[PDB]
């Protein structure tokens, strides 16, 4: 897989070991998103509760058809530098405290829009 199964693939890490380069060298290749490297992907700190809020009352939509936070998280954000689609793959992370934009279907969140950063 559901969509909802690949956000959490993707975007969730509870309590993250670290948030800098080399976190986000070590969590894309365990989460299986560097066999072509991926580009550019947000992990979402904190319990899944709070990010599954944003699709109810703890986010407002936000353009056709995605949806803002209401409070900002902990994320890192993961950016692919060198090029080269094949691994090893290399990562330059960017930690904050940010809102963040999602897509939703079904009451829970679906996508990630990396292009609000």
């Amino acid at each position: 897989d559901s969509r909802y199964t690949k956000f959490l693939t993707q975007h969730h890490d509870a309590k993250p070991k670290g948030r800098d380069d080399r976190y986000c060298e070590r969590m894309m290749k365990r989460r299986s998103l560097t066999s072509p490297c991926k580009d550019v992907n947000t992990f979402i700190h904190g319990n899944k509760s709070n990010i599954k809020a944003i699709c109810g009352a703890n986010g407002s939509p936000y353009r056709e058809n995605l949806r803002m936070s209401k409070s900002p998280f902990q994320v890192t954000t993961c950016k692919h530098t060198g090029g080269s689609p094949r691994p090893p793959c290399q990562y330059r992370a960017s930690a904050g405290f940010r809102h963040v934009v999602i897509a939703c279907e079904n009451g829970l969140p679906v996508h990630f829009d990396e292009s609000f950063f």
